C-alpha cells in the first residue's frame, strides 16, 4: 502492499518495472500504479489532459510511484486476434480515437515515439487511451519545432527515416506508427520486422505487392489509407488533417 491511502491489489502488467492496480480502500477510488526518462516522463505526463490519453494523477517517491488513470479494458494488443485482426468497425473506431489522442499530443508539441498496441489501453467503456510516455519528448516549444536526432521506439513500428536520417520531423513518425497499428488491427499481423532496405517484406510493400499478406486480408478502402500513411518519404506522407478527410476514415461502419 500500500502507498499512503492506497492498497495495491494485482500486477496488471509491467514495463522495462511493474504496473499495479491500487484501491483507496476508504474512498474506493481505483487507479493504476506504475512502479519505477523517469523525470521527463512525469513532467510530460503532467501536461496531459485528454479523453484519449491516460490521465496522470501524481507521483510519490519512496522508487517513484506514478499514479495513472485505470484502464480496466487492458491493452489494445489483446483485442487483436493473431492472423485475423478484429472487425473493421471496431478497428475504425479505435483508429478514430487514436487520431484524436495523437492530434492532441502533437498540438501541445509532444511526440509519443512509441505508439503500438501494447501502449494503447482501453477503459471500461472500451475507449482507447494512449499510454506509456517513457519515450515521449517535446518537439515544439515557443512555436518553434525541433527536429529529432535520437532513435527511439520499437522496430516494427518505427518510420524508415528514423533509421536512415540524421535528423527527422517528429510528427510523420507518429503518423507512420499509427498506420502500423491500423495494419495490425485489420490483419492480426505486423507487415515487417523493420522498414529497412534489407527487409524483404518492406521492399515488397514499396513494390506494391499487396496480393501478399497482410495486405490481402485488408479491404480496399482501409488499404487505400494505408497506402497514404505508409509512404517512405516523410515529406510526402499523409498528415493527420488529411487522414481525417480520407474516404475510409469517414465511412459509416456497422458490425454484425
Ligand atoms: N494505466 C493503466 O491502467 C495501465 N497502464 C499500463 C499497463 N501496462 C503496460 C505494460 C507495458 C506496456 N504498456 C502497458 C496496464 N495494463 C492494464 C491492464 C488492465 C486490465 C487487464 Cl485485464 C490487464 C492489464 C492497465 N494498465
Amino acid at each position: 502492499p500500500f502507498v499512503e491511502d492506497w492498497d495495491l491489489v494485482q500486477t496488471l502488467g509491467e514495463g522495462a518495472g511493474e504496473v499495479q492496480l491500487a484501491v483507496n480502500r476508504v474512498t474506493e477510488e481505483a487507479v493504476a500504479v506504475k512502479i519505477v526518462n523517469i523525470k521527463k516522463e512525469i513532467c510530460i505526463n503532467k501536461m496531459l489532459n485528454h479523453e484519449n490519453v491516460v490521465k496522470f494523477y501524481g507521483h510519490r517517491r519512496e522508487i517513484q510511484y506514478l499514479f495513472l488513470e485505470y484502464c480496466s479494458g487492458g491493452e489494445l494488443f489483446d483485442r487483436i486476434e493473431p492472423d485475423i485482426g478484429m472487425p473493421e468497425p471496431d478497428a475504425q473506431r479505435f483508429f478514430h480515437q487514436l487520431m484524436a489522442g495523437v492530434v492532441y499530443l502533437h498540438g501541445i508539441g509532444i511526440t509519443h515515439r512509441d505508439i503500438k498496441p501494447e501502449n494503447l489501453l482501453l477503459d471500461e467503456r472500451d475507449n482507447l487511451k494512449i499510454s506509456d510516455f517513457g519515450l515521449a519528448t517535446v518537439f515544439r516549444y515557443n512555436n518553434r519545432e525541433r527536429l529529432l536526432n535520437k532513435m527511439c521506439g520499437t522496430l516494427p513500428y518505427v518510420a524508415p527515416e528514423l533509421l536512415k536520417r540524421r535528423e527527422f520531423h517528429a510528427e510523420p513518425v507518429d503518423v507512420w506508427s499509427c498506420g502500423i497499428v491500423l495494419t495490425a488491427m485489420l490483419a492480426g499481423e505486423l507487415p515487417w520486422d523493420q522498414p529497412s532496405d534489407s527487409c524483404q517484406e518492406y521492399s515488397d510493400w514499396k513494390e506494391k505487392k499487396t496480393y501478399l499478406n497482410p495486405w490481402k486480408k485488408i479491404d480496399s478502402a482501409p488499404l487505400a489509407l494505408l497506402h497514404k500513411i505508409l509512404v517512405e518519404n516523410p515529406s510526402a506522407r499523409i498528415t493527420i488533417p488529411d487522414i481525417k478527410k480520407d474516404r475510409w476514415y469517414n465511412k459509416p461502419l456497422k458490425k454484425g
